[PDB]
This record gives structure tokens, C-alpha cells and sequence, in this order.
């Protein structure tokens, strides 16, 4: 997972953060100010501890509804001219109406240690995969110490979903951090 | 171990079932640059340093940019048409071109280099090393198993001569697509 974290931010908050702000400023002037709020200015990823990350996030809640993307962003990389770094925006609904608004995502490599858990060569227990997204997560929030940027352009939410019967929604956590 | 995986799963297992279709539509607007047995396939570069350079023709001008497949578009972890993109490129041989190829570096080696120039990660010039060896092996090992979307890649591991010369990559590079 040490390796894992490295790589996920020297392949992707390294190259991503520095030119959100002015991404947000341009989906602003297309969108008639849809992220204007302070808590809409923030990429928002999702670090599912269980590593249960699903493509859409309408599986899993239906109250997070794609509305559109962020302008592209192009960057020359090992020998791929123009290779594309792309972000969705989200509506997070409650009870129907429409709550926030924000860019929001699964961090990729934890959709790996699920796949890579259960194959039959590689794979390991479900307590190491656990073990492994808590370490992911703990090398990464220490990377992002020594990354200013990281403090004002990310929110890294981390969460395990309920065994117990308690309730837990992943929109209103999204939501939560939104209006704070 | 982990790296190899998350290339494989993250990538490799995701754009090598398109990868025909993309040749072929390729193909139908640029003259079938893409001919030869040999072009029909994506050629990745390995360098066992873990030296990887963003622009190929800086460091071996005898390898040019020519234009990009069509681009692949698949929802990913909450992107939505999250896009893959891939590079045709002319390799030259006493100065005229002399093949044609998709061709890239495996990005996850560039990590390993610059985890070993930050002192943050604790990670050695041997460990990149063996690291390095070792994301290879993995990978080749995945492969078997997808026999299939085999034909659709090559793997290419090269590392300089231990008392040799200089390794010429774009003699490398045709030296795969000509076997
Ligand atoms: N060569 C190439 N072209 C691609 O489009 C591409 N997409 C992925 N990969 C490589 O595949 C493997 C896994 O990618 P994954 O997405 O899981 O993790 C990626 C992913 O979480 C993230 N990342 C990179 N690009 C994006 C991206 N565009 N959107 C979200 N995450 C990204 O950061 C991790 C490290 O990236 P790379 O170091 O480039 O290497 C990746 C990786 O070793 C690609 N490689």
C-alpha cells in the first residue's frame, strides 16, 4: 500500500492539483456559477475502507447524480501525447432536493487491492486488503504534509460501511463536509 | 507486486479488448499506417532503471510522434468516460523511417524513480532495482493467464550492458516489431 499511495500521488494529485482552481473557474463561467460555494471548490474523494468502489456511484447511493465534467485537462506522459486527466461533477441530493454540489471520485488504487485481493495467485485475506487501505490511506494523508495545495484543492473522506444495522449514508457524508 | 496489479487491473485489462477495434478505425483515416502485423499491437517500454522520460524523441530522436488512436472512453470509480489514449509513433533507421507502432513507457516505473529521489519514501536505489525486476516478472506472469489480449501487447525489458555500449532504444524497438 506504501507503494500503492507513492504512486497516487506522483501519477495524479502531483499533476491534478495545481490547475483544479482554474478548471473550477472555467466549468463557472460554462455553467452559470454552479461551484461558486466554498465547499464546491474542493475535489472530494472517496477512500472506501472495505474497498467496495463501484464505477457509478448510483449503485451504491442514489442520491449522488452525475451533472457534468470539468474541462479536460492534457499532459504529455511517458511517451503518451496528450494523455487526459477528467473530473465528474456531482449533485447530492436530500430528500429529493438538490442539497450541494461538487467534484467527486473513488480513489482509484483501492478498486485494485479489491480485485487484487480475491484473485486466486496474488490475493490475500480480506483483514490484510483491510490492513492494506488503512495503511494506503495513512501513507497518503503523510505525503500531503509536504503538498500546500493538497490543504485547499482536496477533502479525502474515509469511511467503513456498517455490519450492525446502523444507519450510514454516504451522501450525507459527502454532504457534511460540503457545508462545513 | 502491487504496482504490477494495479497496472494490469487499472489498465492493461481494460484497453486490451479495444485495442483492435481502435487499430482498425485507426487504419480507416490514416491510410492503414498501421499495415504490418508487426503495428498491431502496443509495444511498452520497460527500462530497468526506471528512467522514464515524458517525450520519447528527447531521448532518441530517431523515434517521432505521429498521431494518436482514437481515444477509449469507460466510467471509472466515479469518472465518467474517463479517457485512454495511446501514441502511434515512426521509428527511423539510417535516417528514414523504417516501422511504425504504438509505443509507450509502463508509467508505474516512473514512480518507482522518483520514490527513490525523495527521502519521504524511504526507498532505496537497490530497492528501485529490485522493484523494478520484480513489477516485470509479475507482469509477465499476469499475462499468461490472459492468453487472450496476447498478440495485443509486447513487453519490452531493457536495461543498459553492464560493461557495453549505449543501448539503442529505436534499434530496440524495431528489432520487436520486425520479430
Ligand atoms: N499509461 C497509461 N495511460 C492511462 O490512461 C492509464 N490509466 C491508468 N494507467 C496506469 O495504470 C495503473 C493503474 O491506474 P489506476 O487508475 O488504477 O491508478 C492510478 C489512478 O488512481 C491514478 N490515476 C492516474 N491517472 C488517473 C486519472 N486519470 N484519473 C484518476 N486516477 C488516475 O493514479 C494511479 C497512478 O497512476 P499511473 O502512474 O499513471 O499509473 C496507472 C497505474 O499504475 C494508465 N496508464
Amino acid at each position: 500500500a506504501h507503494g500503492l499511495a507513492w504512486s497516487y500521488y506522483i501519477g495524479y494529485l502531483r499533476l491534478i492539483l495545481p490547475g483544479l482552481q482554474a478548471r473550477i473557474r472555467m466549468f463557472n463561467q460554462l455553467h452559470n456559477n454552479m461551484l461558486s460555494g466554498a465547499g464546491s471548490r474542493r475535489l472530494y474523494i472517496l477512500f472506501p475502507l472495505d474497498c467496495g468502489v463501484p464505477d457509478n456511484l448510483s449503485v451504491v447511493d442514489p442520491n449522488i447524480r452525475f451533472r457534468d465534467m470539468l474541462p479536460q485537462q492534457n499532459i504529455d506522459r511517458a511517451g503518451i501525447k496528450n494523455r487526459v486527466y477528467s473530473n465528474s461533477v456531482y449533485e447530492i441530493l436530500e430528500n429529493g432536493q438538490p442539497a450541494g454540489v461538487c467534484i467527486l471520485e473513488y480513489a482509484t488504487p483501492l478498486q485494485t487491492l479489491f480485485a487484487m485481493s480475491q484473485d486466486a495467485k496474488a490475493g490475500f485475506s480480506r483483514e490484510d486488503r483491510l490492513e492494506q487501505a488503512k495503511l494506503f490511506c495513512r501513507t497518503l494523508e503523510e505525503i500531503l504534509e509536504d503538498v500546500p495545495e493538497s490543504r485547499n484543492n482536496c477533502r479525502l473522506i474515509v469511511y467503513q460501511e456498517p455490519t450492525d444495522g446502523n444507519s450510514f449514508s454516504l451522501s450525507q457524508e459527502v454532504l457534511r463536509h460540503i457545508r462545513q
